[PDB]
């Protein structure tokens, strides 16, 4: 049985609105309904992966479960195995596998994440979890985000507390936040941003949903314009919407958005919009592609329409040679050449380089580089040929081509990481010094660039 070189993957996020969901889901793991839609053809064909996240969830874990792998049986004829559940409040994330990749899936970890202070804390956040895949880590974060459309600010700092605080993936990587801890990381849930349009305006809003006219409302998605002004979910992908507003619809049919500001609101008007999202970040030059993103039309108990998301995932296989796993292999090099830190700081500590790379045995500390001022008043950090020579433990070309290094430039003062970013070696060349960049982040937020040359021996 070969080793899988791509898998597709089921994201679902449901607002359910703490009601029992109705007897039959499976449109939802079909992705029919509205939007990107997914082929009648395919419909037996079981996803590899499917990631349910809920929100407002008032059934048990095991109420749910059972839900969820008779809906997949139903489809597929598959008893599919659970990878990870994992409950926060009513947040609530449960991954299942094809009974094939059992012992393909390791490491799983679970966390979740509790936003707000006092009045604020209570029952928004995040759960998420992460798993290896053969050689591929994947990471899956459900978030249910602050409420309410004069709260966009408050949703960015839900998201940011999120990716500092939820603890997932290899703890080794002690400098990165979940943004680059995997292969695949897939972040989605009742992000609660909202279309931003005058109150007065909802009539002509509903008149453009029953068009099918979404480009007037989604030039005021607060998500999307927080994404364009990069104040929330920088270097995330997410895919076209070509669906109907999620939220906030009468209960038992789709015919009606409930808009009009009640008691059970606390006074606010739910505008009709796309609380209910799916967005992505994958490492550098890995195949990802979406292949469905839409709303169940036919699932009515909750005041959301359930979305799903799906994606075509490049994964590698378990590499074993005569050398590495433990010891390196003398045929192999990484050399990082002319690079250069270019950091948005004031401060004027020295600063230092850790790479770091599950192709390496383990992390690599440089040199301090040497600090020089930018015309336009940065720091640059010069590394010049002074970094060390990375020695992979596997150095068949096979292999190499497909791995990343992580790259942390911290204070030598303080050690604390001023910036994280990842550079592929999916290279155009080998034993060719060719460009190299990544943007640099810290807490997920822009805090430089990193850039210079690679060149890259492998055993061909
Ligand atoms: O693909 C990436 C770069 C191009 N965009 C930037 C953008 C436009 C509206 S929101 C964020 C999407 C992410
Ligand atoms: O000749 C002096 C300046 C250059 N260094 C090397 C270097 C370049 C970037 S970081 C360290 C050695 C001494």
């Amino acid at each position: 049985q070969p080793e899988p070189d791509m898998i597709t993957i089921f994201i679902g996020t449901w607002n359910m609105g703490n009601a029992p969901p109705p007897k039959k889901i499976t449109s939802w793991f079909l992705s029919k309904g509205q939007g990107k839609t997914r082929d009648d053809s395919a419909d037996y064909i079981p996803h590899d992966i499917y990631v349910i996240g809920t929100q407002e969830d008032p059934l048990s874990e095991k109420e749910w479960l059972e839900i969820l792998k008779h809906s997949l049986q139903e489809i597929t004829s598959v008893t599919f195995k659970t990878v990870a559940i994992h409950t926060l409040w009513n947040i609530r994330i449960v991954v299942l596998a094809k009974p094939e990749h059992e012992n393909r899936i390791s490491h799983i970890c679970t966390d979740n994440v509790k936003t707000g202070i006092a009045n604020t804390l209570g029952n928004k956040g995040a759960v998420g979890v992460s798993f290896m895949f053969n050689g591929t880590s994947l990471g899956f974060v459900n978030s249910h985000l602050t409420s309410g459309s004069e709260k966009k600010l408050r949703r960015n700092q839900n998201y940011m507390n999120i990716l500092r605080f939820l603890a997932l993936g290899d703890k080794k990587l002690s400098p990165f936040n979940i943004t680059h801890r995997f292969t695949h990381l897939f972040w989605f849930g009742d992000l609660n941003y909202r279309v931003d349009l005058p109150t007065w305006e909802a009539e002509t809003i509903i008149q453009k949903i029953k068009q099918q006219q979404y480009a007037d409302l989604l030039s005021h998605d607060q998500l999307l314009t927080e994404r364009r002004e990069q104040k929330v979910f920088l270097h995330f992908e997410e895919e076209e919407i070509t669906f109907a507003p999620t939220y906030r619809f009468e209960r038992l049919t789709r015919d009606k958005y409930a808009y009009t500001k009640q008691k059970a609101t606390g006074m606010k008007y739910n505008l009709p919009s796309w609380c209910d999202r799916v967005l992505w970040k994958s490492y550098p030059l890995v195949h990802v592609v979406c292949q469905s993103y839409g709303s169940t039309s036919d699932i009515m108990t909750s005041d959301h329409s359930p979305v799903f998301a799906t994606f075509e995932a490049g994964v590698t296989s378990q590499f074993v040679s005569k050398n590495g796993p433990g010891t390196v292999d003398s045929q192999g090099q990484i050399e990082f050449l002319r690079c250069y830190a270019t950091l948005k700081t004031k401060s004027q500590t020295k600063f230092y380089l850790e790479f770091h790379s599950s192709c390496l045995e383990s992390f690599v500390k440089s040199q301090e580089g040497e600090n020089e001022e930018g015309s336009e008043g940065e720091l640059v950090v010069k590394f010049g040929e002074t970094l060390p020579k990375l020695k992979p433990i596997i150095s068949d070309p096979e292999y190499l081509l497909d791995q990343h290094i992580l790259i942390s430039i911290k204070s030598s003062d303080s050690d604390e990481s001023y910036g994280e970013g990842c550079i592929a070696l999916r290279l155009e060349a080998t034993e060719t010094q060719l460009p190299i960049y990544t943007p640099l982040t810290h807490h997920g937020e822009l805090t430089g660039h990193f850039q210079g040359e690679i060149k890259l021996q492998t055993s061909q």
